[PDB]
């Protein structure tokens, strides 16, 4: 019971390879000498590559849903909700590896276990921010959130899929000119201001 | 010339699986099963998946060009460019397969495709500005990345993560919040009407 304080290590170990190597070329062997552990105290833990690839999906998920469930009891604004939460899961990003891993892992298609895609999960909280913030006047009528959706998730996730708190700023500026009424204007331009600054 | 037809059958093949399930996780014998050959037969034409890769990103990259060198104010040319590009995200794998190779750190030489993207779109929204169709302070990166995503969307990642056929419905929608964001007010109607035009001429 000191094999059990390891796995966040071996984890993170695995993180790191996997997001700054990819996950094909980066062996069990490789991750156990990164980590300082032997074989045998990640087996403890994992049976096989995969079972980490799912670890680090697991989490990556779990904290998209704490972060937009938080933010969403907060008595912000649906669009101030949605707003943060960009921000505040690049900033967990710039932080932690695991996230970044987990992305990596996305992009290189590796399944995700019957847990859903983690892109499909993020376009329905945008996808249903965005019609909360359609209804409560902050986003035009006529607009369709399911393409937005779409775009903000291929977006937020950054150009290393096809610095951070500007590039996502100036994204939200062109969404909120071309969405939100011009008298709900400034305040949103005042928000990603605030949050870029923040972050 | 039934050894060509081969060769562009393994091609499509191999970019349908990448498109589907990605680079590093699709195998040769995926993608000879998938094409209808003989393991013999792919090796003939290429050697190794990263030939096939090679293979797919000049594909993709000879077909983007075609559409640029075939045009208008420079922005409505961007305009028609990207639905014209999402028309060949709408009938094949190839330009996402384009994408997935990128993303998988394949070698390129030849520049990478959204590298390419971003310099066609930032040079023609930057003709744009000083044609005074679009506002100067606006940042092109952004707007072109904005443009990509809409094309793309979850798809990025997947093909199989949404339904084809829905990207000149995104990009339509990303042309939109982009015109009334920096298109002058003076000129917006009608590029408004040609974003709506361009979405039933090509979808």
């Amino acid at each position: 019971l000191r094999a059990e304080q390891t796995r966040a290590t071996i984890i993170g170990a695995a993180a790191d390879l996997f997001d700054r190597r990819g996950y094909e070329s980066t062996t069990l062997s490789e991750i156990v000498a990164h980590a300082g552990v032997t074989k045998g105290a990640l087996y403890f833990h994992f049976a096989a590559k995969e079972d980490l690839a799912h670890a680090i999906l697991e989490i990556q998920s779990r904290t998209s849903r704490r972060l937009a469930k938080d933010l969403d009891g907060r008595g912000y604004s649906s669009l101030e909700a949605l707003m943060r939460l960009t921000f505040g899961m690049a900033r967990l990003c710039v932080q932690g590896p695991v996230l970044r891993a987990g992305l990596r892992l996305a992009t290189a298609g590796v399944p995700v276990r019957p847990l859903p895609h983690p892109f499909t999960e993020w376009r329905e909280i945008a996808t249903s921010r965005l019609l909360d913030a359609v209804r409560q006047s902050d986003v035009h009528q006529d607009i369709d959130v399911d393409s937005v959706a779409h775009t903000l998730v291929c977006s937020v996730v950054g150009t290393r899929v096809v610095r951070e708190p500007r590039r996502l700023a100036e994204m939200w500026y062109i969404l909120i000119r071309g969405m939100v009424p011009v008298t709900r204007r400034a305040r949103y331009v005042t928000l990603a201001a605030r949050l870029e600054q923040e972050t």
